[PDB]
């Protein structure tokens, strides 16, 4: 491929707690080789999820956008069954997630739940019917 | 679990999907297309573009007003030169260069840009 979406990075206040949250809920393994004082990466089997500390804003000349509110993206996680979605929801909430929408079937026939992670980023636990 | 998609809430799903296709060559996923959604195949996690109606559908309306940026998409290319050549391709497609191609202390050659709707992405090469 001409270009590879190797990482989806989330700017976070606590990369250790954020990494721990996604590991706890989905079991992704950390990628120790890419670890740094301001970064944590998890292997998802596809695009990796990265967590960057706030130092990352100034480092990339993005300080002007460091004041954030609302949500503009979401991570969609697929599981093998509808039952797996029902089971993972409480696990996520116990880990610090906030339930926005209980498991339901979408117009495009996907069974999913909509939640917020500990730092209020949106993610879905989904199953393609 | 599988990170199948990373969705970006957008004002113009057509313009946005076209931008990423024009810069990286991702092919559209027809089977997931809808009046409020466009999906692109990247070889790994897909990139989705959701029109604003998606906020209400997921009961996220109270979060529709946003500020700043909280994520970025990192695209790796095969060579150092690929980074230098792709920056003008992105700008021609409508991007804004924020940080010109440079080498980090851990030897990654990259550039930071904004897509047409002010979402951040990087063109990177591991030296």
């Amino acid at each position: 491929n001409m270009a590879d979406l190797s990482y989806v990075n989330i700017f976070t206040r606590d990369i250790v707690a954020m990494s721990a949250f996604y590991q706890q809920v989905f079991g992704f393994q950390e990628i120790e080789s890419i670890r740094s004082p301001i970064f944590r990466g998890l292997d998802t089997g596809k695009s990796c999820i990265g967590f960057n500390a706030h130092e990352a804003y100034e480092l990339m000349q993005l300080a002007q956008f460091s004041e954030t509110s609302g949500i503009k993206f979401l991570l969609n996680f697929d599981v093998d069954t509808k039952e797996a979605v029902d089971k993972l929801v409480p696990v996520a909430i116990a880990a610090g997630a906030t339930l926005i929408k209980a498991p339901y079937e979408t117009y495009y026939h996907w069974y999913q739940a909509v939640l917020l992670d500990p730092e209020r980023n949106v993610f879905r636990i989904n199953n393609v019917l």
